[PDB]
């Protein structure tokens, strides 16, 4: 899973471990996982 900080993720693909919301750049491209 993505247990890294701000680790790149995908809406519907690899989600953040534990279940953390993934933020994006308001453009729906490089979404990083936020602790």
């Amino acid at each position: 899973c993505i247990a890294e900080d701000y680790g790149k993720c995908t809406w519907g693909g690899t989600k953040c471990c534990r279940g953390r919301p993934c933020r994006c750049s308001m453009i729906g491209t490089n979404c990083e996982c936020t602790p």
